[PDB]
C-alpha cells in the first residue's frame, strides 16, 4: 500500500533460480495489491520482485486476517558490518599529493550456511589464514564480500588475514595493511596557514543486490594516540556510508573515513620568517648613512639573495597553477627592491650637478615608504584569513 | 636535547589469536640478544630488556605481547667537527676585527655573517623532521642571529655619530661591545649546563 500519492508498482513472486510461480492481481480500490501462493515442494525458496522501472510493502507468513514487526524476522540477511582504525601515519608527500597509513579492518556478517556441529572438530571456533581462505568457499560455492580501496595508488602490503567462524554462522574477518592513498582536496591558497582534509574510502566489489554495508562499528579507537608525523595534528574525524553509481544499472556500497589536519608553524617561523625579516630590516637601516652608491650596493646584493630564497621555497610544492600567500610576499619584496636601486642611481647622478636639496629631501621620503608598505600588505592578509 | 639525546627503540611481537587459544609463557634466550658487530657507528647500545604483557582488543578479547627494548646514545665526533668548529671560528674572528677602528668595515663583516648563518640554518634543518618545538641547536643559532643584527645597528650609529665630531662617544661605546659580545655566549652556555648535565 503506497504511503500517499504514489503510483502502484509491479510485483511478482518467482523462484530463486528465476522461474516464476505467482503474480499479483489488484482490485478496484487500487490502494493495495494482493499476491497469494502456497508451496507443495520439499524446499520453497522465494523471491519478491518489486518493479518500478518511497513505498510501503507488507510480507507475511501464515497470516489469515492479516488486515489490522512480528515475533521474528521473515527475510534473510546479507548486511555487512564494517570498522576501520588508524595506527600510524607513515608519511605525507605534499608535492605528489599522497599519504600513507597503517591500519586494521573488520568485516563481519551472518550466513546460515558454513555452519558446523561441534562434533566434526571437537572445537568451537575455526580459523583460516593467508591464502588458504581462497581454498575454502569455492567448494561450498557461497558468495563472500570483496572490498577495494578506491583511491589507492600502487600496492597494498597486508601482513595478516584471518577469519573466525562460529557454528551458528557468524564470521569475522580481520586484516592489517599498509597502503598509500591519494589526497585530491589539497588547497594551498592559504599556505602555510591551511587546514586540509584526508579521506580513506573503502568500496565493495559486488553489486548492491548481492551485498551492502549496513552499520558502522568501532571495535577500536579510530585514531591512535601516537602516530608520528609531528608536522600535522588531527583535530576531528568522521565515518559515514553512502551509495555511488556504476556501469548503467549497478550500484555498490561505500564507507568513508575523513581526518582533518592543521600545520605546525615552528619550522616555517624559524627558517624563513626570521632570516627574511633581518635582511630587510638592515637594508632599511643603512639608509641613514648618506654614503650613496653603498645604498645601491646593498640593494643589488639583496636582489641576488631573494632569487635564492625563491628557489628554496618552491622546492617542496607542486608546480602550482595559482598564487599562494608566501609567493605574494616575495613578489612584493622583489618589485620594491628594484625601485630603490632606481632611486639610488638617480640620487647619485642628481648630486653631481649640485642639487643636493632634492637628494637629501628625497632621501627621507624612502625612509617612510619602505616600512609603511609592508605593514599595509600585512593588513590585506589579516582580513582574508583571520 | 639534540644532539645530546639518548632515545630508545622497541620491537613488539604480538599474537594474532585470543588468550584462551594461546598465550606467551616464558622468555628463552637461545642466543645473544645483541650481536657483537651491527654496523651503524653513529648509535651505540648500552642496555636491553625483554618482557611480556597483556594488551586489550575488540570488546572481550586479549592477546599476548612480547617486547624487546634497546637504549642508544649518539656519538659527537661528526657534530663537533662539521658544525661546532666552523661556527666557533667565524664568530671569533668577527669579534677580533673589532680592535681595528676602521668603521664600516665593522658593518661589512657583520653583514656577511648574516648571509653565512642562513646557510648554516638550512644545513642543520636538512636531517630533522619539520619539528613542532625548539631543540638546543636551534636556540644557539637564534641567539647569534639576533645578536649580530644589533652590532650592525651600532656600527651604522657609530659611523654617523663620528661625522659630527663626537668621537668620544664612538671610542667609549666601541669598548662596550668589546665586552658584551664574549660575555653573552658564556652566559648562554651556563643556561644549557643546568638543563642537561
Amino acid at each position: 500500500e503506497p504511503i500517499g500519492e504514489a503510483p502502484l508498482p509491479r510485483l511478482r513472486l518467482t523462484d530463486s533460480g528465476g522461474k516464476p510461480l505467482a503474480f499479483g492481481l489488484i482490485d478496484q480500490p487500487g490502494e493495495s495489491v494482493e499476491l497469494n501462493y502456497t508451496c507443495d515442494q520439499d524446499i520453497c525458496e522465494l523471491v519478491v520482485h518489486v518493479d518500478g522501472t518511497v513505498y510501503r510493502l507488507l510480507v507475511g507468513i501464515n497470516a489469515p486476517n492479516l488486515r489490522e514487526v512480528g515475533s521474528s524476522v521473515f527475510l534473510e540477511s546479507d548486511l555487512v558490518t564494517v570498522g576501520l582504525a588508524v595506527d600510524q601515519i607513515v608519511g605525507v608527500d605534499q608535492r605528489s599529493e599522497n599519504f600513507s597509513v597503517v591500519g586494521t579492518l573488520k568485516l563481519s556478517w551472518h550466513d546460515p550456511k558454513l555452519g558446523f556441529s561441534p562434533d566434526q572438530c571437537g572445537c568451537t571456533v575455526k580459523s583460516f589464514e593467508d591464502a588458504s581462505i581462497r581454498a575454502v568457499a569455492g567448494e561450498i560455492n557461497l558468495p563472500l564480500p570483496s572490498f577495494s580501496f578506491y583511491n589507492q595508488q600502487g600496492n597494498r602490503w597486508s601482513q595478516n588475514q584471518v577469519i573466525f567462524v562460529t557454528p551458528d554462522g557468524r564470521a569475522s574477518y580481520f586484516e592489517r595493511f599498509t597502503v598509500t592513498l591519494q589526497a585530491p582536496d589539497f588547497d594551498f591558497l592559504a599556505y602555510p596557514f591551511d587546514r586540509q582534509k584526508f579521506s580513506i574510502k573503502v568500496d565493495l566489489a559486488v553489486p548492491t543486490n548481492m551485498f551492502i554495508f549496513n552499520e558502522i562499528e568501532r571495535f577500536q579507537q579510530v585514531v591512535g594516540d601516537q602516530l608520528g608525523e609531528e608536522e600535522w595534528v588531527v583535530t576531528s574525524y568522521s565515518q559515514e556510508i553512502t551509495e555511488v553509481p556504476f556501469e548503467r544499472g549497478s550500484t555498490n556500497s561505500r564507507f568513508t573515513t575523513t581526518l582533518l589536519v592543521k600545520r605546525n608553524l615552528e619550522y616555517y617561523i624559524l627558517r624563513i620568517f626570521v632570516p627574511l625579516f633581518l635582511i630587510i630590516s638592515v637594508s632599511w637601516v643603512i639608509f641613514f648613512l648618506k654614503d650613496y652608491g653603498r645604498q645601491l650596493e646593498v640593494a643589488s646584493g639583496n636582489l641576488l639573495v631573494f632569487v635564492a630564497f625563491n628557489f628554496t621555497i618552491s622546492g617542496d610544492l607542486p608546480r602550482l597553477g595559482y598564487l599562494t600567500v608566501l609567493d605574494r610576499f616575495m613578489i612584493v619584496s622583489f618589485c620594491l627592491t628594484a625601485i630603490v636601486v632606481l632611486i639610488s642611481v638617480c640620487q647619485k647622478r642628481l648630486g653631481a650637478v649640485g642639487k643636493q636639496a632634492v637628494a637629501a629631501q628625497i632621501d627621507t621620503w624612502v625612509l617612510v615608504i619602505y616600512p609603511l608598505v609592508y605593514s599595509l600588505y600585512i593588513i590585506w592578509v589579516y582580513l582574508r584569513f583571520f
